[PDB]
């Protein structure tokens, strides 16, 4: 079959009939206010057998760790569930191998074990067998109790190193939300950095006012965080976190990013100061406080409001306006396997009351709804592809800024999808008539066009244009595939050690009180830390530039040989080029980036 | 290891702490009464992974047939349980070889519903009719038609020869029916017009009497102790015959001379003869639902798995697991206490299989059971002396008793390999006395028949008493249950061939065969739940090995695993060739005393 | 296993408390005075036996 355009259509009544059944099929629901979702998951978007394999030996780690370390607390009952565990493990392996089947124990554990690791469940030890005392729970007698959790699921590589300064900045290069620097030429007037400061870190050898006129200065803002959070508290304990404003800065003639100074409020005060490199105790807790507030930002700004919910109204559009025999259609929708189902699971299990975030994180957790949606309706879809926000914060220059791995390997990625979004577009839309014509493409603007209160995306119009429409189909194919992949699995390998980095300050402030363990989590959740964020940044199931079905045989999904034989193996080598380039820059770098390597990149948001 | 008598058992306290354990796991329940029960089925006794896939696909087919019988009916909602019966046949083969959801669960509802008689047993979770076979039979195809996705049996061709009626009774389910008469009893005055009928004018009923040429059956059980019930209002009908046999002079097979379907001779009650036509064919007929009745409770259920069951609880209670008789019997039982529990709440149970298609009502049947049981005498219940104790033992004169012949060979073997096994483990007269384990044994099961005892058991003090009791419960185990569970698929599914109901008055017949037949809702229940109790042959005689998942060997004393034990494997390997020579030459086959084909245990 | 800086090392107690115990294995004393010498050879810097093999060879030519 060759997909076509509407009006092209051979047959339209049978294609029109056929949208109809998908709307019938994909209704709205408000999961999440002010958003478009989905009204549970519908029987096609259902995870595949192969997708929970995956997961199910991820989350059997992680109840087999929590096993683990409730032997070690209180040191049969600990024994029993642990070979329970150890069974599904043995049903994953081989019952699930059957695949053909035409699920019983792929499918229900599965989706248990993951609702109950998100939900922040009490009792996450064991499944068909029906804060406790009996583990790791209070607070900590040493800093190797924070380390001693991982004791079935290996402790990261940061947790050895998070304290250096070349750990701090390279977060903002290499890490969960590195798309955040902004260039200054003259600092802002609520952080009035000295250059007694700045000498402090960058040498005797360079000056403030050098590196604002040479571009070598980089600030970042946590602004948004101190307009919409609220701190809340746990088991009576005060949840603490900041919106500070860091500035960085690059040694003169170029090199990578480097700390030096932290402000924890955004308004300056008696009990709000500018904390630098040389202060040593209080200037840890200024960098952690930093954390904190990179934790609730990137998991709500960055991760859930800039990927997932982001996606699911064009999810919801696509599936309604776009008809099977549409080739955007074509193009989108495997860009889509599992995000609605793994957005319904991250709405009533992970961002709901009572779940891993709610405890965790510092803020209330409606106050964290807001935080994300802020995020949603100031972003702007029409000017938000790599290459132009890159160029809009002033980070474009490779001399300057050396050390970026985000912007250098994203970058290459954005390319290799914008080359192959250009050629499929081009070969299906051959006038600028086909796409004003194209009424479907014109009514799934339309609901993308909306306000977002009416639920659309901000910023969407107006797709007139096969420009417009390549940008658009680049744009979400980039934040299905690679965006996601920069923002998701940097959770596993850099924030699941709480004392690197958490959702919540466990003391007052930065002006250090006494014991860094005090500002460090309970042990209960920084166990819930550790294992929730491993069981989202440990699953790559799907490959970005393979675009097959969610069925049984997983054959290809695209069926016109122009694109299966010419077009779709052309933009795969691209990734292959790419991937070798990247590899080869990834040797090279001490803070390892392995998030836009084309072998591990996945297609669409699945975790 | 080396299995020991409890008096020279170098650690007997460690012994004597395992029964107490033992006891505590098999304790005595009252699921029937008189009988001794147990309470549930033990984890030990729930039936092997092996077991339940072997059945699953029998059950997995006798719901494809339901299905395809509810297609004819009403010629999606039948296809769609056609395809949740067909995941379960490829769940079956594949997961459950992994080697317990699938297995476990499925398995056994799926009996309990064949058994149990329960409706829709058209799909398992997925949760009389109209839209499957009902009522009264257009014609006499409706019944072999309802085999549709199950093999016709070949008796469904050739029941209405008296060849076939007499082949019942020396290679039929109840092949240990008939008895050699010297004199006609005085209720059963055939005539010298009757026999000549039959056998010709060359002989004549004196001679056949005075040559041990004369058989008979007679179900004067049946008689004593049923009462006969209705069916949706419909009157069901049973009777207590004597039937009267002959073999040609010179010897040869048996063939049929006279029934007379009552105990009493009376003005509507006669004796039918050879050439009465459709009366005789009716009298036959009649006879055949006696013996439904009669195989099921008396020959079947009573006697093998009711005989058995005080037996399976007195061994795991008094003999420890370092016993050399629990050793040699144990795997003998296998699943016995599964199935017997399973048949107990479902099979016999009211509103079960039994209750709907056997003429009787449900308690009477009970109590037909049991009236064998109460009169049984274990001591002298061996075969070979039963065969001489009803005149059936000259092999000239009655030449074709394929139960009589190819039994009396693996009763043989059997004896061999107990006496062998006894007479190592039990070196002087005296060990069988001083094993306090064996005569606690024997007590209970020596007991009055009232209390739970078996009749006619004690009393165990010769070695040659124990090997017996070892020999009679081995056979009971293996051979004799397959001369009687596995014709249920072979010889009994068809309806009209025999069934456990008339439903016409009498062998007076008053009009067309097909109104003496069964409704079709029950002849189709019928032949599903014989089928499934009938085609599953799992765990071999001779081959003892564990209820575990690596089904190794059972015994560890290589004094029988290299020996013993292969002087008793040879000699079935042996005695099967014999029987599977004179099987051929046979025209009314009998598989079920072939060494290869029996069970250790009764499972099924 | 990789080592660390005791500033970065993500067990620092466990660290102290083996540092605490080289210190009860490997003590000052005097055995050459105005010197920093040890009591007798820790048995864990006792000589390999691989030394002790190609000593005792050289020592029996000596003999």
């Amino acid at each position: 079959n060759i997909p076509t355009l509407p009006q092209n259509d051979p047959r339209p009544e049978q294609r029109a009939q056929q949208l109809d059944k998908a709307r019938e099929t994909y209704k709205y629901a408000d999961l999440l206010p002010p958003l478009a979702f989905c009204e549970g998951v519908p029987k096609p978007d259902t995870p595949s057998a192969a997708w929970l394999v995956t997961v199910g030996k991820v989350a059997a780690a992680v109840a087999l760790n929590a096993v683990a370390n409730r032997r070690a607390w209180k040191r049969f009952d600990v024994g029993g569930t642990s070979e329970e565990d150890q069974n599904e493990a043995g049903h994953n392996s081989f019952l699930a191998r059957l695949e053909n089947f035409d699920e019983p124990s792929v499918l229900d554990e599965v989706n248990e074990r993951v609702a109950a690791i998100l939900g922040a469940k009490p009792n996450r030890h064991v499944p068909p067998a029906q804060v406790s005392k009996d583990g790791p729970n209070g607070r900590p007698q040493s800093m190797d109790d924070y380390a001693n959790l991982f004791r079935r699921i290996t402790l990261p590589p940061i947790a050895s190193t998070w304290k250096n300064d070349s750990a701090f900045a390279a977060y903002r290069v290499a890490g969960p939300n590195a798309s955040m620097i902004q260039r200054i030429t003259e600092l802002p007037d609520n952080f009035a950095v000295t250059d007694a400061h700045y000498k402090q870190a960058m040498g005797e050898g360079d000056s403030l006012d050098a590196a604002k006129a040479e571009g070598r200065l980089f600030l970042a803002d946590w602004k948004l965080i101190g307009e919409t959070l609220v701190n809340n508290t746990y088991k009576g304990a005060q949840k603490t976190v900041y919106a500070p404003l860091a500035l960085f800065a690059v040694p003169p003639g170029g090199g990578s990013l480097a700390p030096v100074a932290i402000q924890p409020g955004q308004t300056p005060s008696p009990t709000n100061k500018i904390y630098a490199t040389q202060d040593g105790n209080d200037w840890l807790a200024a960098k952690s406080a930093v954390q904190v507030a990179e934790g609730n930002y990137h998991e709500l700004v960055s991760h859930l409001g800039l990927t997932h919910l982001l996606l699911e109204p064009i999810v919801m559009a696509t599936y309604r306006q776009l008809a099977q025999h549409h080739p955007i259609y074509m193009l989108l929708i495997p860009h889509f396997e599992g995000t609605l189902s793994i957005n319904n699971s991250a709405a009533t299990n992970l961002i709901a009351p009572g779940g891993a975030v709610d405890l965790i994180f510092a803020g209330t957790i409606e106050s964290e709804h807001q935080l994300a949606l802020a995020a949603l309706k100031r972003h702007d879809f029409m000017r938000s592809g790599l290459p132009d926000t890159i160029e809009q914060r002033g980070v474009g220059d490779t001399s300057v800024l050396t050390d970026y791995p985000y912007r250098d390997d994203g970058l290459k990625i954005w390319a290799n999808i914008e080359r192959w979004v250009t050629a499929y577009v081009n070969n299906y839309y051959i006038s600028e008539a086909n796409v004003t014509q194209d009424t479907e493409l014109q009514a799934w603007a339309a609901v993308l066009s909306k306000p977002f209160a009416e639920g659309g995306v901000s910023g969407f119009g107006p797709i007139d244009t096969r420009a417009a429409l390549i940008f658009a189909c680049t744009k979400v194919i980039f934040t299905a595939s690679a965006e996601h992949s920069a923002v998701n699995f940097p959770q596993k390998d850099l924030m699941s050690y709480a004392p690197a980095i958490t959702g919540a300050g466990w003391t007052a402030a930065p002006p250090s009180q006494g014991p860094l363990k005090d500002f460090q989590p309970p042990l209960e959740l920084a166990e819930l830390q550790a294992e929730f964020l491993y069981l989202l940044g440990g699953v790559h199931h799907t490959k970005l530039g393979f675009y097959n079905s969610n069925s049984f045989p997983y054959r290809a999904w695209f069926k016109d040989p122009k694109i299966t034989a010419e077009l779709l193996p052309a933009f795969q080598r691209d990734l292959a080029a790419s991937e070798e380039l990247i590899v080869a820059a990834n040797a090279t770098r001490t803070f390892k980036y392995t998030y836009m390597i084309p072998s591990t990149i996945p297609m669409s948001i699945n975790i």
